[PDB]
């Protein structure tokens, strides 16, 4: 499953990942409402939920 970046985000703790806008992400895992886990390029971490859109 694929997602959208709306908005560019810096990883702030250690299981975050850094995703610019545009970006096109792996779903890993939307279990948490808030936080998904997400593939951009080779690294894998948590992003805000809400600033990715599915497209998938």
């Amino acid at each position: 499953e694929l997602v959208l970046a709306l908005y560019d985000y810096q990883e702030k703790s250690p299981d975050e990942v850094t995703m610019k806008k545009g970006d096109i992400l792996t779903l890993l895992n939307s279990t948490n409402k808030d936080w998904w886990k997400v593939e951009v390029n080779d690294r894998q971490g948590f992003v805000p939920a809400a600033y990715v859109k599915k497209l998938d």
